[PDB]
């Protein structure tokens, strides 16, 4: 049912049935703190980065070609998911991710050393320091890995749905550039514009978005990985740092270069909370574009209106003809989470000291959820509500007719007294622009219909 | 003025503008933190002369100043106390962490005028010193401490609950008077159950309610003084009755309970009293975000919005939106709140990083305290004034969008059956009718019939 | 392996061995948002608030007592964790809680069935919206639970971490009360304190969060339910707000009530947004008491090194001597965690419109978060770090000896002219002050032994 | 002054300061808005002017204003931005969100002061009117977003960016000069692998450097401006090359690259180029709190902390502290990174908050946008000249640390072996001995060989 499994500090019983080894058992008996625990993309990217490096001590003559082999097969296995439960630890551990480097250098080796015919435990034939942790420290190996995650999240998952959003969204556009609405600004009737001129307000801030995530990609593409302990590479051979970055770009497909300083690299988080500058900027920008799908949508009577949404979900019983807009409720929810992780990752990336950086699980733990939000929540909000808005005409033109704002296309025919005196009868009497206009007599039915022209008042 | 005045301190001569009362420590502050364009603000300024003005008394009582320097010291703070030497303190919020040069800006405006004051001179032939006397039996880092929580105490007390008390009456008389009018609820932005607009006041006024007692919870802390701490919290080189003797004189001259703290190590190495008390500020400015938003949305029109109540009208709009009227007030609340917000982050961050025996962020920690108190007192003081003492219902607009919902088809259930009140509801629904065009359109009742059972009266509890 | 269950939507097919229903499923497909899901504290008092409804509804007369009793036999089986995995639904769903609202109704009707003869599916016996939710509003029971979950987690979990931790440091305090050593302020050496004296001051700032967390319960114990939809009660028995708080007030052993203005309940977050103030108060304390920690323990011979700590975990093998304050480091990371969170409540707590705050289960996800985090945080490092620290007493009297700081007790002997002049010569020529003073002939050795009593110096 | 002059608006009449420049509608945001002490910072009042500036000449080139009134109002701008007119705009941050308030300050000042250089008067006989002329082709929905847009381009090229290639220079000779001084590592803040004091400072300089990529990554956007969207971004009622006229005349007499914005809708709808340079300002902030960090660390003494390196010592210390030198400028600069996060919170959450046509959060995000710049432009300039310039080693305390420590004891393995490497560290650590008196203890080693062998300048590759 245990094993005992060893350390420079003594023994400890592990469960037979897992693979960790001694380090892994202590974090997972002193660090039980809440619920968090490493998301599956970090412990890819750490498989990855032991992969990586494996084949490169391989290509230096350090490590055996046998064991870098089964290293390489057991790294394999993690990023293929046949071994997720194989890595219990909580993101509250130490803050250089110590305790994670650990866990895969355990797990790594164990199972190297059943792939050549060994066993797992203390007679293993793979050893996580000497083997799987080879050229490595925990301070350069947890920083690469919190860059590999981060960059292939970005380029893997939120930037195709970020695309695939503002795709949906200019066809809308372009769609309803016709549909001549009232303007809103400051809550208040102003001056309109098209349905279509409305959304493409939305599209250009996906566009703008789309951009500064892209400008922070080159930062987050810049590995630790060589700068040992504290930043100098002590010990390492002169190659290893281009040679593991480039071998990462060859098994990612993904442009990873090698820090230009390594002690920036490990004394900081600086990458990764400019990247999240950006990100909080994306959820500032979908948190607009949510709300004004949803105040357009509100009714159905006692709202606005001027747009219908897909209703995916029962509504109340008590409630008739409410439909809900679920998706916007979601994705306003997550743009708050992202503002409130921006200030985590923040502090953590503001209280580096010396030469590394102590608050790295949090860091990761943060930015990843924002990624994973912000891209299944554009999924989301895209498939179960944007590709479905539609413009709800006779509700848009019976405002639009009905409001004061029509009054200014009088302005050249009968001159601008008049036309406001219409305005202020109209508005203080609750009649129409038209009613208003003929009670005074300054203009008849057909001088009205022919002037006031709402499609030409939008250019 | 050109013409200067040299002043010394340990370092050496300095420089300082004759028409000025501030000495060598202020100016070598004021040259050497050109950041930004804050100061310190006259609230702190005030408490920091309340609290050379109790440490004087103190010492007169105890035998350690003499009566003539005590009641010149006195009478110097009581000017600055009247506005009458704010362009004496030149110093930024950016400076050492601990407040010491603002301390110093006080002991030598204090000292040179209680010179003036005793028939001497300013300068270095005074007869009043800024350290042996007018910074006796006291250090900075307890001195700017002190300062900070007399400020934030009074400032709590006297503006803001003042005006949030003011402001739930006004709320409260409105819910009052509108009591009886029934309105459409709004769950998800969608039409919901009636209330009466006086219900939905009154969920504004118990927000504020809570409030003022949250607010009221932070004060015992803010209350307690570091002053008697010295240096390091022992205090080392104090009478032992200072400590209680100068939170007695600062509670009674300022009419505030002020008491020692009882630790004066928590005194010094942290804001955490300030770091509450804020909570309980981002709290309000979460609720005022709130209700300020459902006033500018309920006035949202004239036309095309919701338009259920009216606003004051206090600015001229704009001539080429005809009858719009811009919810003004409510935008500037809504954007003090989230300056809150903001603050709220910076303390923490300024509370969270003291180190041993002093917290060194404290002339930030308190700019920005005492930024969201002005904020939230003189943002409610303006809000009330110039926007909810009018509200007013919009009658007419506020049935017309209950009687042309689909709400109140609720009513028809027990007359009718739930089956037949839902049929007519999605009648109505699908196409385009009020409920009681789909009613006799079916057949299920008559016109008298819907308008007896139909009563949003009974449907608000 | 699926059935068929319906809603008012139509027809969807549930796997047959789940216990939800058609609504649970929608969300499960509608809601594929990141990975955090309801909290198992949000689900227990989920299934309290329906015990408690069931219980009250049955003693008005309005539910059967065969029904009662099932549905509250069903949910005590989710109290005693036998259903963790039939609620599968995301953090990231409609902004009322509506859904798992519906995923407790579903799961405890199916289940009731089954307890009364029945089964699962359509035909089952007891139904999830006219018994399992009879009297309520998804508006009125998410909050509910929401304050449930809150202060029984602030109750049961925090405030006995919080405590206990203050009565180790308290001891801690009183056994270092004669320890002298250096104070420190701007980071520069500074007048002395005792250890005892120093400590004393993170047990004073435990002792203000303690009373600061105190305070804020009494809004947290106030509960929405009886407002129904939109806060008036419509539909709902008079007596029956007040009989339910009382009720859950019972079998929680906890000070429940009904909220006394329904709106203020169902409209706002604002009990939890103020709790949670006291919450990053704390946090801010515990940042800077575990840093005072990990500084005082910094070493082992270039930094402070006043204080040892447990070593819990093996060092790495490169750095002799090293003992990394691990736990010091998960704390403060976790210290980050609440000071973002807070910012995601308040700006969820600031957002709400009318009658309802659809920021909900955003607002729970962080501020329970924040309980487990600083609750089990204490836990962990009181247990680790906390209980062992111990005074190295060598060193402390080395850097107090030989710093500058003594010199002010030679002022009332010599004068402060002479005292002052010892300090420069012994700062200039780098001596001690006891050596400086020899050397000026201001005192002889025994004067200065007689003179210098760092323990008359800490009053 | 107590006499007033008459002014009007479309609301009627209202008295107004008879020395000022303003007219009907500043009065009355003056009178209604009187929140808290934060106003439009000079930086954003001369965007303004700037702006009306270009719009002047541009309308002027298409026939639309005279050529004495564009040159008057030029000149009145010119007067405004040469520092003449600061007490002529009194306005709070806490106004109409819009900024449309002060959009109206400056179309009355500039109106009423071009009216006297055409030999008129100020007040309601003047020759140049405030909406007619200086606001011909404009909205307030565009012109705020506009000067926003203007001041913090700008503050960014002129200020900070400047400032930061300063401090950047500086921290590179600091590593150049430094490069051969090996000093302990510190990871987890224990001893760790020596490493250079050049290398640690390189480590500075490269995140200075990959802060200024970031913000110059930010520029192209915050140069997108607003101008010609007019009320809600179709350019109604302005000529079709009106927009891209004013951008190109903003560029000509600002020597920067604007650029009209290509979607109107955009921008006016949000500020999403603010909260996107922000992001990258929070960066610097978080970087530059590390660097103020590690300097006042290992500064710390004089002889209970680190004391690695020695600062200028600028202003006199504590007579009770002997020896000790506050890192004043480092105090100031972490308090002010503080601050930028806060300010990062507030823009983010008046960013998020638009809704249809326009952003009503703006004078509080340029507020604190402004305010974030000024403090990291100012901050750096303040911690380089004070501070960063003066930085020196203290080799024999460097030496001392390092020999001390038991960091050096890896040199020994390839001449001894690990295991007997290992144990004269664990007995040197048990016993309280340097390495070189363990090793001597156990017969290990020579003096010599230990001198000859234990190279720290071979330990940092």
């Amino acid at each position: 049912t245990v094993r005992s499994e060893k350390d420079s500090m003594g023994a400890i019983d592990v469960p037979a049935d897992k693979l960790w080894g001694a380090q892994t058992q202590r974090s997972l008996e002193h660090f039980r703190i809440s619920t968090e625990k490493m998301p599956t993309s970090l412990i890819h990217a750490l498989a990855l980065t032991k992969r990586a490096a494996a084949k490169v001590n391989e290509d230096l003559g350090l490590l055996s070609e046998e064991k870098a082999s089964a290293i390489r097969q057991a790294a394999d296995e993690v990023l293929a998911g046949q071994h997720d439960d194989e890595f219990p630890l909580a993101i509250w551990q130490t803050g250089s991710g110590t305790q994670s480097n650990m866990n895969m250098n355990e797990v790594l080796a164990n199972r190297a050393s059943e792939l050549l015919g060994g066993v797992r435990g203390m007679e293993r034939k793979v050893h996580p320091n000497d083997d799987v942790n080879k050229s490595q420290s925990s301070n350069d190996v947890f920083p690469t890995a919190m860059h590999v995650a981060a960059l292939l999240a970005l380029r893997k998952q939120l930037i195709p749905q970020l695309k695939t959003l503002t795709q949906t969204l200019n066809e809308k556009s372009r769609a309803f550039a016709d549909i001549v609405k009232i303007g809103r600004t400051h809550l208040q009737d102003a001056t309109p514009l098209t349905l279509g001129q409305e959304i493409s307000g939305w599209v250009a801030m996906l566009e703008h978005n789309l951009k500064h995530i892209e400008y922070s990609l080159p930062h987050v593409a810049e590995l630790a990985l060589g700068g040992t302990a504290v930043g100098t590479g002590l010990n390492t051979h002169p190659e290893y740092a281009r040679r593991v970055a480039d071998e990462l770009a060859v098994i990612t497909c993904a442009p990873f270069v090698t820090a230009p300083n390594k002690f920036e690299a490990l004394a900081t988080c600086d990458a990764l909370v400019q990247a999240h500058g950006a990100l909080k900027g994306l959820a500032a920008s979908l948190m607009k574009i949510a709300n004004d799908v949803r105040w357009l949508a509100s009714g159905p009577r006692c709202g606005i209106g001027e747009i219908s949404i897909p209703e995916n979900e029962p509504g109340s019983s008590i409630m008739p003809g409410a439909v809900n807009p679920t998706q916007c409720e979601a994705l306003t929810m997550l743009c708050c989470q992202v503002m409130g992780n921006d200030v985590a990752i923040n502090m953590g990336g503001a209280s580096g000291n010396f030469e590394l950086n102590v608050f790295r699980p949090m860091v990761i733990h943060n930015f990843l959820q924002s990624v994973r939000l912000l891209a299944d929540g554009m999924e989301s909000f895209n498939k179960h509500c944007a590709v479905g808005i539609e413009p709800n005409r006779e509700r848009i033109n019976q405002l639009l007719n009905e409001s004061l704002m029509l009054v200014t296309a009088l302005n050249t025919h009968i001159g601008y007294d008049k036309a406001a005196e219409i305005a202020k009868k109209a508005h203080k009497e609750g009649l129409t622009l038209k009613a208003a206009a003929l009670a005074l007599g300054y203009l008849s039915e057909a001088e009205f219909d022919s002037w006031v022209r709402p499609e030409q008042m939008v250019g």
